[PDB]
């Protein structure tokens, strides 16, 4: 499922993401936008280390979800990577919460540093009613 901007905004808010561990809703929106373009079935294989990024938040198979084919994998979120490809993003949100719960925070996603950090991110939630 490819989410519409405000539709996603309200969903994340309902799922308790606004201000989770200091991360504003606008920041989560900026992250989802650049990671997958609000697409829940987005997958990205990293040929370099044999891991795959899954779902709307492009969560990595080496540490957060288990896909069985990633070498040296650990399952920190303890979910099947398949759960992160659903239209319902409850599990993807729970995995995202687990990721930022680690010392790097939102910085864990390099895309956030490149395209969201130190920028005006209000535009991602503007007009959405959140």
């Amino acid at each position: 499922k490819v989410f519409e901007r405000c539709e996603l905004a309200r969903t994340l808010k309902r799922l308790g993401m606004d201000g989770y561990r200091g991360v504003s809703l606008a920041n989560w929106m900026c992250l989802a936008k650049w990671e997958s373009g609000y697409n829940t079935r987005a997958t990205n294989y990293n040929a370099g280390d044999r891991s795959t990024d899954y779902g709307i938040f492009q969560i990595n198979s080496r540490y957060w979800c288990n896909d069985g084919k990633t070498p040296g994998a650990v399952n920190a979120a303890h979910l099947s990577c398949s759960a992160l490809l659903q239209d319902n993003i409850a599990d993807a949100v729970a995995a995202a919460k687990r990721v930022v719960r680690d010392p790097q925070g939102i910085r864990a996603w390099v895309a956030w540093r490149n395209r969201c950090q130190n920028r005006d991110v209000r535009q991602y939630v503007q007009g959405c009613g959140v």
